[PDB]
């Protein structure tokens, strides 16, 4: 099967838009990673590969993902890093998780209309 991108991001953008609506959980998020502003300093010691809403955004609106399933992974790897990095106590690690159900309700139907 062939996903053409505009297909993807019509199909797509409305789970990405449920995750930037929760409030305050979406905040670490939105932004890519800065490891110096944030006082992070070591976060790429840990993490290789950043991920962020704003990222994922993008490529979606310019068609770098071909599958479906390549747009899970980035949400994936994006609350992958967040829950290495940072402490299972830590607010950042808890909305990570807040976002990760909300996503599940969202993309589940979607990828399996989506076939
Ligand atoms: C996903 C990304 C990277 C990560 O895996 N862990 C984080 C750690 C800190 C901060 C964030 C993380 N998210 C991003 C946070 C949200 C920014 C919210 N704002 C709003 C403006 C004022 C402010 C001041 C200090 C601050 C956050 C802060 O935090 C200092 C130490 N930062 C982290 O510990």
């Amino acid at each position: 099967k062939i996903f053409k991108p505009e297909e993807l991001r019509q199909a797509l953008m409305p789970t990405l838009e449920a995750l930037y609506r929760q409030d305050p959980e979406s905040l670490p998020f939105r932004q890519p990673v800065d490891p110096q502003l944030l006082g992070i300093p070591d976060y790429f010691d840990i993490v290789k590969n950043p991920m962020d809403l704003s990222t994922i955004k993008r490529k979606l609106d310019t068609g770098q993902y071909q599958e479906p399933w390549q747009y899970v992974d980035d949400v994936w790897l994006m609350f992958n890093n967040a829950w290495l990095y940072n402490r299972k106590t830590s607010r950042v690690y808890k909305f990570c998780s807040k976002l990760a159900e909300v996503f599940e309700q969202e993309i589940d139907p979607v990828m399996q209309s989506l076939g």
